[PDB]
């Protein structure tokens, strides 16, 4: 199947798959991966590597777990850092972030290009220009930063950001966005440890839905 | 353009011991593979679901193209696409079932001897057989023999645009007695007949919680 | 095909399926079966055979229907007794149960082993022994009874305990756990006919989430 197999959800849309769902694709080295395709948002063809929807999965996970990926196809997941690297290493994927609050308001953020490096470079975030988006730009702040988890500190803070904000991210000192934070359901008293996006609903409101997804430029 | 290679319907799949509802691949007429939702439970099981509404998560007020190719998500609401549905019902003779749930969790249903839609050439003309039964009453025969319409394709019998007037996409006459691709208005609504409505069921001013349209070989 | 594909969800996790979802496996007799793998909980690699989550599937069913299996891959289901049998047939696997109340508190129970008797010998519950559950042991009391359903009495009682409590279970005058009971959606005014587990919520409260699952040792 690797021969002439689809490489991204875009190929799958081009080839006539118009329903959002899980399909297998073939990574550059030919490894088959089953991924979530968003065929609807902003013209479709997006590969979704992060989804938050209901609080059912625990995102406070170690480096090994973020490495291989975790969660469920029936709901919330992180595709895996090795997987994300592979999806974004060769070519130019743009990045969309879709956000939904509990009052059912939708907001987004689109970036001109998105790439994460291999495990040897700490899954370094390399992020292109902010394009448009009502959610406002809350990821540029994180550009060119290593990824970190509770058991592996690569931040620019004297503490551990992933522990202080109970998540995992390309934290610097510490964060403006925190989509892998705890599912706190709306406004929360604690500071910045929920699924947050500063420019969007700020450090004190934890989104209901979060999706992170890539498409070839 | 039927495939003898493998399973042509959810019925075939049920027959080969697939007892759980879910997405499965069937083989249409030119052995074109399609992943479809099978209802393995309702009324003996083996129904292929081509329309599903559940939570209002997906926008159903879409244009011709979008309805032609299909839209939505396997995790939730979808319209299988008019090409797909035609392809599904062109060969043979399929029962149609409509299952409906209100927000008190009351179940209603309608059933029809046969259902097909013509190809795009003929505007996905609906061709419906006799009503068999159902607590929801018959709010579909009125639509027998009409072209499909969307908001950017008026093929109806009103001097206006039914799809715009009633925010949906359907085999609009002048205009309708069902509007299952209407807006998801959660129960009662004061607007007229622009919800997930079935006239003989909960009238023109109530929009259902769940709607499912499915076929099965007679 | 058969001699090269996985025979439990564990095998699939060892081959690098880190996300929970439906995958097909091959039983002892080479018949293929598509089962839900929990790749997440407790090291992952669990084949899930029962699942309650939203009360959308009628669990008030007969012998035949429990025999073949019923429900929706998208939601709630019973994998079916001769599958559950086929799975737990040759070898030995640990049963773990996972419960979640309508305020999002987690409770589980593990058992050294779990298997059901075949079509012939009714569906006799052959448990293992309790070992470390925050929801207590509400199943040891059921070890060694036949499965019974509204149309088949195999319990130790004058009336159908399954008709009494609208469930299907290894009953015996009567029950301490009613996982196939009704989804009475939390606090309820009838007795022992919800998705009940004594040690956990008592007899008049019905869980938000229930899952039973197995894994080799
Ligand atoms: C990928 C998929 O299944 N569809 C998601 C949907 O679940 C989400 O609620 C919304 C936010 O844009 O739309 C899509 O991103
Ligand atoms: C997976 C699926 O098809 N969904 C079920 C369907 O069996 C049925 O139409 C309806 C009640 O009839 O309940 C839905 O949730
Ligand atoms: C099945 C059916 O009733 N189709 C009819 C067609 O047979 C008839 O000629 C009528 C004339 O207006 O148009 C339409
Ligand atoms: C637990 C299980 O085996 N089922 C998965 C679970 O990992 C996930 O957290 C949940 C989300 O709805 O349901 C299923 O996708
Ligand atoms: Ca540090
Ligand atoms: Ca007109
Ligand atoms: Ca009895």
């Amino acid at each position: 199947p690797c021969l002439t197999g689809p490489r991204t959800c875009k190929d799958l849309l081009d080839r006539g798959h118009f329903l959002s769902g899980w399909h297998t694709i073939y990574l550059p080295d030919c490894r088959p991966l089953t991924v979530l395709c968003d065929m609807d948002t902003d013209g479709g063809g997006w590969t979704v590597f992060q989804r938050r929807v209901d609080g059912s999965v625990d995102f406070y996970r170690d480096w090994a777990t973020y490495k291989q990926g975790f969660g469920s196809r029936l709901g919330e997941f992180w595709l895996g850092n090795d997987n994300i690297h592979a999806l974004t290493a060769q070519g130019t994927s743009e990045l969309r972030t879709d956000l939904v609050d509990f009052e059912d308001n939708y907001q987004f953020a689109k970036y001109r290009s998105f790439k994460v490096a291999d495990e040897a470079e700490k899954y370094n975030l390399v992020l292109g220009a902010f394009v448009e988006g009502s959610a406002g730009d809350s990821l540029t702040f994180h550009n060119n930063q290593s990824f970190s988890t509770k058991d592996q500190d690569n931040d620019l803070n004297t503490g551990n950001c992933a522990v202080m904000f109970q998540g995992a991210w390309w934290y610097k000192n510490c964060h403006t966005s925190n989509l892998n934070g705890r599912y706190l359901r709306g406004t929360h008293g604690s500071f910045a440890n929920g699924i947050n996006w500063k420019s969007g609903k700020g450090y004190n409101y934890s989104y209901k839905v979060s999706e992170m997804k890539v498409r070839p430029a």
